[PDB]
Formats: structure tokens, C-alpha cells, sequence
């Protein structure tokens, strides 16, 4: 059949998917700017196919409901046939690849913890041991279900913590995370991916800091839907733009150069 | 079909496989031990399935004869039909996606740059400026593809003298780039990738060390024949034992807890 406009669906997630400054007298993709949608249109560009960005329409990455069975977030999308494509920060799991395609990784991280500046805690151990520090994790992302799954006795502990901590120590979005951080004044920290905490950490007022090792090591993968014709392709264009070096070019374009904590 | 003994392709690398201390007395896979040793049991247990561990032919990773392409070391054996998966330190690059099929990664790695203590080098802008300092790769493997394909100033650079060098800055193999980093003392500088860097760095006599950030980012992966049924579920395998944190577990088996250069 002829080409068709490929719909890509992807999360407003900074530095990933950003509305421009002037984005209400824009329209289209035009809307947008972030590492995902340069990304998006260099992996057009070589696939060869003209495309529309959307934003998931629940705002969430993806997850399972256990009782109905029903996928939502972006991995829904893609399930359910609502969108042919995600570019986002969407994390390689093995729940999400029995149900959806992957590419090889175009960015690795890990779980990580972010503090306010001058809290007395260097790592996950040091959270567990302690009560005076909440902390917690974005609400239905990978995350969350690394410590919900995990049998690790330090993570096994902290999951007992979060699950049942009063008032709720989970977050809608890594924007209402940052924000506790940064207005509880030591007294709570968040648990979040490398990526997001490092970007953070070079933004006014330049209140947070990654703390510790991380806790996992994993990879973002573009996701199509299983089977889908347009996967291979995709695939070969991540390997080669990270060989070509325009990966970390773009890393490097969206959370250094425009570094707001100094040099 | 009835089931059948899988033939894995691997490949004589510290801390990867290596020679048991008894080898002599011993047979079959129990000759063997280390990270890659491991793994191949723990995917086959997953996956159930039988295997023999075999050493490839021609000792190469894998590389495509410009002239009469064909293709040499474990890469060579899967496309050919010499063997039914390899199980080694084996990078992810587009040239190899495109003739085999790779797990998602098993470990994270980038290029790196192993000197003799002391020598005065402190990335690769610093060889590059230089000619006191030789330095070359791995003869026929994926780090000097690298710098035969970069069309990035300062590896670009580097790549026209190392392809002109005399006499011959590459190696045959990687233990070969080591004894010369170790006994050139400081004359030459080794590029390699970092995960052997880093064990290099923890062994005796405890002479070398990784200076610099890496040169790229990328992965390693389980390779199989191009479309193999067994690719999926070795795919499952892989993501299954890192969310477990089997793989950091064997990480730090055999590079750490080893550890020979002190605490
Ligand atoms: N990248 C995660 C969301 C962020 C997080 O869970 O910390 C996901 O794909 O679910
Ligand atoms: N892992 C590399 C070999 C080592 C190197 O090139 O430094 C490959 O798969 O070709
Ligand atoms: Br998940
Ligand atoms: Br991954
Ligand atoms: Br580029
Ligand atoms: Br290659
Ligand atoms: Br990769
Ligand atoms: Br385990």
C-alpha cells in the first residue's frame, strides 16, 4: 500500500519532549522541541517516512493492570494500535518485550538517587536504614516495578517502605518528584533514572545532586509495535546514528551545553 | 525435530573464558571457566536447552574481507552455519546487525585508553597531538573499525597514523596490546574496550591503568544466525538475568571480588 504518515507516540519529559516557548502560535511538530524530537526526525530521515508527533494521550510510560489485563501509557498505544511508533525515554523491559518490539538502546542508564543538597544520604543502604528521609518513585514507570519485582534484600526493603509509606511517597510525574525534593528540604528523596537526575542536577536553582552509584544498569529502546514492518529499519538507523557519534551529540546538546549550574 | 546439543561459538578473552587451571585433566565444557561460562549456562538453564562450548576457529571476533566478503572469526561461524550462537564479548555494530541477529546488551562498554602508569596521556586528543606515544587496536575487531569508519576530527586523525604506523601498532590479540603497553614503559598506549581495560587495571603486576572517559558507548551481545528460532527466547534470557541482577553478580565475580591490585 502507499506510505502513510507514521504517528509517533511519545511523553512530555525534559529534556525528551519539551513544548517550545512559542508553541501556541506553532503547530504540528513544530510544537515541540527536546532529544526525542531531533531523534525522531533523524530516524525519519533515514527510514524515509513522514510522521506525526503526539503526546500519549494518559501521560504515562506503560504498565499492566494486573487485574484487567489492560496495557496503558505509550506501551498501550502501541498494543492497542493507537499509535505506529514510540520515541521516548522508555525503558527495556522484559514485561514490555514480550509485548512490544524494541530497538538496540539508543541511551543506557540506571536508577539512581536524587537529593536535596547537604541530605546526610550516599546510597540506597543508607535510605533503607533509616526513616527520617522519605523517598519514592515515579507512579507507574519502570522504576517503580524494578523495586515492586526486585529480591534484592536492600531493594526488597525499600519496596516494603514505599508501598505501604504514609502519605504516599509516589509521584504522577518527575516534575512533582523534583518539586518535593526541592520543598522538603532534605527530608525527602526521589528515586529516578540517571538521565533525568543528571539533567536535573544542571538546572536552576541548582538545588539537587546525584548521590551514590546506580542502583541498575538498562537502556532506552525506540518501540514499535510486535511484528512491525518498520522495526528493522529503525533498528539499523539507532546503530548507525550512535556510530556516527549524533547520539551523544544530542546528550551532550540538551543537557551541557545548555548547563545552567556553571562549567 | 527432536532437540539438539546447541554448538556456542566463543572466544579465548579474560575474564570472558579462559583455560581452567586443570584444563589438561578435564573435558568438554568443564575446561572452561569465567563471565561468559557462566552466562552460557544460565541462558541455556533459562532457555533449556544443551550446549557444547567451542572455541572459534580463527580466534577473530568478526570482520567482512573487503575483497572477497567473507566473513572470519565467531561472526564468520554463525553466518556460514559453523555453529548455532556465540556467547562472548561481542560488540553490537551495524555492519553485524545486518548479517546476524544480537540479544539486546549484556553489558555496557566504549572504547578506552590503557597506559603505563605514569605516561603522560590523558585522552585522546592528547595522542592524537603527539608522536613520542604510539598506540594502536585489536587487529580485526570492532574498535578498529571504529576508527577506520570515524569521520570525527581527533579519531580520524588518529586513524590515518595508526593504518601507516611502523612498525605495525596492531595487535593479534588483546593480551598481545597489553604486554606491549607493559613493557614499552609508557611508549605505547593501548585502545581497547573499557570493560577489559578496567579488569586489566585489577590485575597483576598492577601497572596499567584506563585514563580518560570513553570514546563511544555501546553493547555486547548473544549472537545468533540470522532468523534462528532460538534468538527470542535467548533475547528473554538476557533481559530476565539483568533485571534479576545476575549479571551484575557475575560482573563483579570476575572482575572484583578477583581483584589482585588491592581494595
Ligand atoms: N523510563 C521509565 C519511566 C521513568 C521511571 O520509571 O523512573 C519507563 O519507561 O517506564
Ligand atoms: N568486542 C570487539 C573486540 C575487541 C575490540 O575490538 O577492542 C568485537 O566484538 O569485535
Ligand atoms: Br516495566
Ligand atoms: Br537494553
Ligand atoms: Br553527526
Ligand atoms: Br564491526
Ligand atoms: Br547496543
Ligand atoms: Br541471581
Amino acid at each position: 500500500g502507499a506510505n502513510k504518515t507514521v504517528v509517533v507516540t511519545t511523553i512530555l519529559e525534559s529534556p525528551y519532549v519539551m513544548m517550545k516557548k512559542n508553541h501556541e502560535m506553532l503547530e504540528g511538530n513544530e510544537r515541540y522541541e527536546g532529544y526525542c524530537v531531533d531523534l525522531a526526525a533523524e530516524i525519519a530521515k533515514h527510514c524515509g517516512f513522514k510522521y506525526k508527533l503526539t503526546i500519549v494521550g494518559d501521560g504515562k510510560y506503560g504498565a499492566r493492570d494486573a487485574d484487567t489485563k489492560i496495557w496503558n501509557g505509550m506501551v498501550g498505544e502501541l498494543v492497542y494500535g493507537k499509535a505506529d511508533i514510540a520515541i521516548a525515554p522508555l525503558t527495556i523491559t522484559l514485561v514490555r518485550e514480550e509485548v512490544i518490539d524494541f530497538s538496540k538502546p539508543f541511551m543506557s542508564l540506571g536508577i539512581s538517587i536524587m537529593i536535596k543538597k547537604g541530605t546526610p544520604i550516599e546510597s540506597a543502604e543508607d535510605l533503607s536504614k533509616q526513616t527520617e528521609i522519605a523517598y519514592g518513585t515515579l507512579d507507574s514507570g519502570s522504576t517503580k516495578e524494578f523495586f515492586r519485582r526486585s529480591k534484592i534484600a536492600v531493594f526488597d526493603k525499600m519496596w516494603t517502605y514505599m508501598r505501604s509509606a504514609e502519605p504516599s511517597v509516589f509521584v504522577r510525574t518527575t516534575a512533582e518528584g523534583v518539586a518535593r525534593v526541592r520543598k522538603s528540604k532534605g527530608k525527602y528523596a526521589y528515586l529516578l533514572e540517571s538521565t533525568m537526575n543528571e539533567y536535573i542536577e544542571q538546572r536552576k536553582p541548582c538545588d539537587t545532586m546525584k548521590v551514590g552509584g546506580n542502583l541498575d544498569s538498562k537502556g532506552y529502546g525506540i518501540a514499535t509495535p510486535k511484528g512491525s514492518s518498520l522495526g528493522n529499519a529503525v533498528n539499523l538507523a539507532v546503530l548507525k546514528l550512535n556510530e556516527q557519534g549524533l547520539l551523544d551529540k544530542l546528550k551532550n546538546k540538551w543537557w551541557y551545553d545548555k548547563g545552567e549550574c556553571g562549567s
